[PDB]
């Protein structure tokens, strides 16, 4: 059933928000893909048609570009009718962290670290390239285990909310305007992301950090140092991330304190504070 004059469809592999992915052979490269079929909608009309395309879009430009082996690759995109179209991504196998927590509920040092240092290598790329990218989702549900295992090689994915670190909107003195303020899921983001006045937050790549620090004590713990049993409405009510001001660890399991001062290093609560990614990429704790 072949799309694009190449992607002969195969099967089924899951269902997205509002689209399909399949597997598929490209009959041109010869080699196995997977084809997400993006299928909005008949009666959002006009306004939310245009501003999901654009999204859609901009992540596609963005995603594009990036070449490095632990982040997903993006081979191709083309419209179908009106109303849908397709991205084309390098075939990956497994599921994600957050799938594997819900089986797992936690993992082991040695394991968590082993994840940790990859996601970096990927930040590190993210802030080598030709502007610098913010990858502002970071969390277990864009952290592929495509070896089905926490020791294995992992993947990251979804730049939806990534900022661009341009000469437009950043520089180092005060970084950059944050863009849509309320976006994201609010347990890995950072307490500058939540105050709200006349003028929008200012951040910088600190946020991936955060999220980095937030990611590892989940793995560790098999729960979220913040927020822990609260929804996003409860988080913003109750500005649980301005209060988390302090990072607790419960006694059981035992992790090393070299990795707790790790986890305090990235989760500083006041963001000059907090060590940047390439800070966080020469860490003493990931040190080989
Ligand atoms: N590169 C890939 N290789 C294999 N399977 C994939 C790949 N990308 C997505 N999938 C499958 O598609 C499912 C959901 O697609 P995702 O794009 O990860 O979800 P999503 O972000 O909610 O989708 P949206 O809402 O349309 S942006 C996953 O559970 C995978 O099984």
């Amino acid at each position: 059933p072949t799309l694009n004059d190449r992607y002969l469809l195969l099967h089924l592999l899951g269902r997205g928000g509002f689209s399909e992915v399949y597997k598929a052979f490209d009959l041109t490269e010869q080699r196995y893909v997977a084809v997400k079929i993006h299928q909005l909608n008949k009666n959002w009309r006009d306004e939310k048609k245009e501003n999901y395309h654009k999204h859609a879009c901009r992540e596609y430009r963005i995603h594009k570009e990036l070449d490095h082996p632990r982040i997903v690759k993006l081979y191709d995109y083309f419209s179908l009718d009106t109303d849908s179209f397709c991205t084309v991504l390098e075939y990956c196998e497994g599921n994600d962290l957050d799938f594997y927590l819900k089986q797992h509920k936690l993992m082991s040092e040695k394991e968590a670290r082993s994840i940790i240092m990859q996601i970096v290598n990927a930040l590190k790329y993210l802030n080598e390239i030709k502007p610098p990218i913010i990858h502002y989702d970071l969390k277990p549900g864009n952290i592929l285990l495509v070896n089905g295992t926490a020791c294995g090689e992992i993947k990251i994915t979804d730049f939806g909310l990534s900022k661009i670190m341009d000469d437009d909107s950043y520089n180092s003195v005060d970084g950059m305007e944050l863009t849509s303020q309320g976006a994201g899921t609010y347990w890995y983001l950072p307490p500058e992301c939540f105050v709200v006045g006349k003028e929008p937050p200012k951040i910088s790549n600190k946020v991936d950090v955060w999220s980095v620090g937030v990611i590892f004590y989940q793995c560790l713990y098999g729960r979220k140092p913040f927020g822990h049993n609260q929804s996003q409405q409860d988080i913003l009510q109750e500005n649980t991330i301005l209060k988390a001001t302090e990072v607790q660890f419960p006694p059981k399991p035992v992790v090393t304190p070299e990795a707790k001062a790790f986890i305090r290093r990235c989760l500083a609560y006041r963001k000059e504070d907090r060590i940047d990614v390439q800070q966080l990429a020469c860490d003493p704790y990931l040190l080989p």
